[PDB]
């Protein structure tokens, strides 16, 4: 029994889904981490049915989401949770929230898990470039797109078992510059990279488990759609489409089957590194137009 | 029904075997290339069942082998055959051994194909280091190692269906250095990891066909055993297994998986990288104790 928790899923047109969609067809439990203010309309949508068709698997059979728990990344234990938020609206009627309780929470539910699943990213100044974004700006991307990743695997690593393997989403901005791309969102990506290596390490030598991330071509979703400079993300796309060695559509199926292999036993001997699923484009230099 | 054809097993104690193995898993039918000077012994051996054991797969599967032929990656076509190998004792009684021979022979036997595997190398003056290498030497590394591949890609583009997928492998001291691993032989691995990206684009465009190459750890095959530096190898194996961030024994199968994942679809996405399969080694710097 293979149980997967996928941090980041606010819909269908994410990446998160994508990868949960391929991690069905080979039956592995499935369980959403939600972002609180997002949490109540999902669960809505999720409950009128408005994501059944997108439930489907190929092999025709249902998506089985064995639960979808409220989370944020930002808060690693109970009393780390502040003011402001702990009156939100939004925040009030919920509890266990944080990645410890979570993390204690999927334990106690069912057992212990052997996949784990980093998809989330957010930058308050993403909108500005990297010279005028602010400190506060630069600290609160890496905090939630950066060491979400550190303390996911300091108390989740608590409830997996040995040879279990975890994965993030990365983008090539961290490598090259992509001018667009700012608010501190290359940074938090460069300093993801460089964790995982370094996590590979620890995780590899102290509990046998490892540790890759999966760096990303573009795919329009609400993340990429809220990064606007019509709008960054439909120029990367259709660049993409046009400069890649292979010029085909990216389906976030096609990330999600790497990241289902990288998952799975098939890959003991990887860990610890920067996988590119973008049709080839990061290996370009000079484009032919 | 896909058909592989692995350039490169004189035994079964290499990566090209490993590879067959894991194919096998999936029910692709393989299709050997053997170099002429082994093809005798390996036919002997495989004829005597000294192959057997090592032809079962867990599931109790038995490794479906589909042809066996003569091949020798140094000469494209009939021509390039030079009088003396022609008459050699090891070469007379055989035929079609060229790149360019076998492609149309496999083509008019099981039609097209859609998996190829470059799985060879090969180096006169591996034991001596690259400043003492003479320019024949050199060039040999880099003809037998390197354009074999390209030459390859030339000739079998036009046997195989389109989304079809070739790999490689290669060596990490194209990028670092190892001393020991003389010849040319980092030389060649550096190009090979270069032209790789290039046909990509090539092979991408054009026929939409994959490209990518494994990176792997070591192991003792009889390539290996040839890099007499207690020789290159016994170090190399004994250093990746203390310092890897995951202590384990890495074995040819595990390179397997990992080529069997890139030459089938789950992999559309990726192309003219360079995947590392070697426990993580490749991410460490300074080694602890
Ligand atoms: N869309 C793209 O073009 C690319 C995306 N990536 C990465 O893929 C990952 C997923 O992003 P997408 O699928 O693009 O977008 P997405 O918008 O579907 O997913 C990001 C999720 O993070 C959640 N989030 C924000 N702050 C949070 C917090 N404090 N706690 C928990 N959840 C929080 C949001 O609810 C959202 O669902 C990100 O890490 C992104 O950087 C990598 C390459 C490209
Ligand atoms: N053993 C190791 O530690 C590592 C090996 N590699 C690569 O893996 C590939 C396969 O090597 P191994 O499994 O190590 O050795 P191997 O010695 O079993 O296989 C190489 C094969 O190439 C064939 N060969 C040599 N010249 C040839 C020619 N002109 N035409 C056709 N075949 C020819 C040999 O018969 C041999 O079976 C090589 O490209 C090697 O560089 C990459 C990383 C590590």
């Amino acid at each position: 029994e293979d149980i997967c928790f996928i941090a980041g899923i606010g819909d269908t047109n994410g990446y998160g889904w994508g990868i949960a969609k391929e991690l069905s067809k080979r039956n592995v439990k499935i369980i959403f981490g939600i972002w609180p203010p997002v949490y109540n309309i999902f669960m809505k949508n999720y409950k009128n049915g408005k994501f059944d068709n997108d439930m489907i698997i190929d092999k025709d059979k249902k998506m089985n989401i064995l639960d979808m728990l409220p989370f944020d990344a930002s808060f690693d234990t109970a009393n780390d949770i502040d003011e402001e938020t702990k009156n939100n609206k939004r925040y009030n009627m919920l509890q266990n929230y944080t990645i410890e309780d979570v993390a204690n929470l999927i334990h106690q539910k069912y057992g212990k898990i052997n996949m784990l699943v980093h998809s989330l990213a957010n930058a308050k100044e993403v909108q500005k470039d990297l010279l005028n974004t602010s400190r506060k700006g630069y600290l609160d991307a890496l905090s939630k797109s950066s060491y979400s990743l550190i303390s996911l695997c300091k108390y989740f690593v608590n409830i997996m078992k040995p040879q279990s393997s975890i994965i993030s989403l990365t983008y090539h901005a961290s490598q090259k510059v992509v001018p667009g791309y700012g608010g501190g969102m290359s940074s938090a990506k460069a300093a993801l990279e460089s964790d995982t290596r370094v996590l590979a390490y620890h995780l590899g030598r102290n509990y046998n488990i490892r540790i890759n991330t999966i760096s990303a071509g573009p795919l329009k979703s609400r993340a990429a759609t809220a990064i606007n400079k019509y709008t960054f993300i439909d120029y990367a796309i259709e660049y993409s489409e046009k400069y890649a060695p292979l010029r085909q559509k990216l389906l976030s199926t096609d990330i999600g089957s790497v990241a289902s292999f990288l998952l799975s036993r098939e890959s003991r001997a990887i860990t610890g590194q920067t996988i590119y699923v973008d049709n080839g484009l990061n290996i370009m230099f000079l484009p032919d137009d």
